[PDB]
């Protein structure tokens, strides 16, 4: 018997600013933590029209949406009822780079996310502040422990209008709340986001996630 349900409700807040454009975002959504999958409708509240790609804010708006097998711990599903916490940098081609943070509680059947998402250096005529990104392409975390702490490397991109790729590498570091829940062996996690559905400035998104990890092996 489990803290966490096969049915988990999400409620988050965002606020950030990226190349001085601030910007409050609120989330209410619904995932299934066994399945790997979660969706969320995400409003705009302040600092609408967002001037840049909503797209470079998908991945920071919780990997115990994660299918997680037997034989990976599964550090995120560990970490309740009480909680972790992720630190993520992002950093782009053209010399963008972003720092993203949450911290996750449990309320009963809803986690919790208070989000922050700082992002600068990103060149005025470049894709992010031309609105110009299309979607992320589906990727694979590579996890493993670094200096004693759960980490997380993707080296991904953003597919663009007219055929092109923009390049991000992610780093994520993943603390537990508690003292003792013990470290994971390195292992994959596959997933991919998308954005469902919006309206004309992104004011309003309907997001999608599903991760499922494995160790590389067909079985």
């Amino acid at each position: 018997m489990s803290a966490i349900k096969p049915d988990m409700k999400i409620k988050l807040r965002m606020e950030g600013n990226v190349n001085g454009h601030h910007f409050v975002i609120d989330g209410d959504g619904t995932g299934k933590p066994f399945e790997g999958k979660q969706s969320m409708d995400l409003e705009v509240k302040e600092g609408g029209p967002l001037p840049f790609a909503f797209d470079i804010l998908t991945t920071a708006f919780n990997r115990v949406f994660a299918k997680y097998p037997d034989n990976i711990q599964d550090y995120f599903k560990q970490s309740f009822p009480k909680g972790y916490s992720w630190e993520r940098s992002l950093t782009f081609e053209d010399g963008g780079i972003c720092n993203a943070r949450n911290d996750i509680t449990m309320e009963g059947d809803t986690f919790y996310n208070k989000v922050r998402f700082y992002g600068t250096n990103f060149p005025a005529n470049g894709p992010v502040m031309q609105k110009k990104t299309l979607k992320w392409e589906p990727s694979t975390e590579k996890m493993y422990v670094r200096d004693g702490v759960l980490t997380g490397d993707v080296e991904t991109a953003l597919l663009l209008e007219g055929n092109a790729h923009y390049r991000c590498d992610f780093r994520t570091t993943y603390k537990a709340k508690e003292k003792g829940v013990k470290l994971p062996g390195a292992h994959f996690v596959d997933h991919c986001i998308e954005i469902l559905s919006h309206d004309k400035d992104y004011n309003k998104v309907k997001l999608y996630e599903h991760a499922v990890a494995h160790s590389g092996l067909p079985n």
